[PDB]
Order: C-alpha cells, then structure tokens, then sequence
DNA sequence: AAATTTGTTTAAATTTTGAGCAAATTT
DNA sequence: AAATTTGCTCAAAATTTAAACAAATTT
C-alpha cells in the first residue's frame, strides 16, 4: 500500500517495514541537530544529490547498463539520464 | 583540529548492527535497500514513473521538516533550500503544504 | 511605525523533451 | 543479418528564475 519501504528493527528483533519519507525526515532532523543556526545554503541540490546517486545505481543495475530501458523505467529523457549520469560520474 | 565529514555522512540514519550496537549510517544506503526491496515486489511488472515517485518521497518530507525550521517562512525556507521562492510554493502546492 | 514576507505577474534563462541519424553493440 | 542502443545533434516545450511591487504580517 506503500511502495518505498526500508526495514526497521526493534527491541524485540522484530523486523517491520517504515517508509523511506520517515529516513529522510530522520536524517534531517538530525542535520538540522547538529547546525547551531549555522546557515545551510543548497539544501535541496545536497539530498538531490544524496537521492538521485543510488537511484541511478540501482536502475542501471536492474537494467543491466541499458540507458534506453533505464530512462524509460525512471520516466525521463534518455538524454537527462546521460546529463545526470556524468554529473555523479558514472559512465 | 577538523575531522573530514564525507558528503554520504552529512545525512545519516540510526542503524542496528551485526553486534546489537548503534550506528549512523548514509541516507544513500536507505534510498538503495527501499530500491531494492521496490525491485523484488516487480517480479516483473514494468514500471515508467520511478524519479517522479523517488522525488515526491523525498520532497515532501524535506519541505515538511524546512517549514517546520524555518516557522513557515517562505522566504528563508527557499533561501535554505537554494531554491526560487516561486518553485517552493510550488512544490508546497503540490503536496498540499499551505 | 519599520522591516519583512506574501502573493502575484511578467520575461528571460535554463533545463527537459522528442525526434532523428550513423555508428556501435547485442541479440 | 536484424534489432536495439548509443552518442550526438537540433528545436520546442516546459520549468525555473529574478525582478518587480502592493497588500498583509511580524518584528
């Protein structure tokens, strides 16, 4: 009912799913922790940069280096998918 | 003296080890094990909307906490974000954030 | 009362898209 | 040897941008 979802433990060793959105809220409550009113400045490029590297990672994986077939599985471009492909470097 | 804080170490996630213990790990491996867990439920539908759908769960919570920082002022949320104020109200918009 | 933010528009800059081609690669 | 993908170009379509500025708000 929720399709991404990564694997929590709990004092109990009972493994249960949470959504991957309750990561990112954690992360940056905790980012944020850390910062004493020191100013951020590119936040959204920073965790698009921290998004986009296993995604593309993993989408190149599951589509065995075919560019043609990833770009159609993401719903972009074939040529966005270069672009972002050689702005992390992999390629 | 400053020790080196990789990029993948700025946004960690509390994590139980092998050995029981605590550790902080990069939001980098969340995005790759709720992907690799998405993948094993598509044996084999297709799929043809996978940044959209990554982005809007990334998005939502990141604008979420922003707001929250910033006391739901616009301005210094789009500033912080590095974003045009517009393209921020526009993202609001779209997860229903005003 | 002053400083700031909001809500909105308008136009330029930027980025994404689609389409189309030969050369390379997989099948 | 056929079929598909790569690498690369152009354009237009779509989106992000900054720059207003009056009205609403917060300091």
């Amino acid at each position: 009912s929720d399709v991404l979802t990564v694997s929590t433990v709990n004092s109990q060793d009972q493994v249960t799913q949470k959504p991957l959105r309750d990561s990112v809220k954690q992360a940056l409550k905790n980012y944020f922790a850390q910062l004493n009113g020191q100013d951020v400045n590119d936040l959204y490029e920073l965790v698009l940069a921290e998004v986009e590297q296993p995604l593309l990672d993993m989408v190149m994986q599951y589509t065995r280096g075919n560019q043609t077939r990833a770009a159609l599985m993401m719903g972009i471009n074939r040529g966005t998918l270069r672009k972002k492909l050689k702005k992390y470097g992999m390629n």
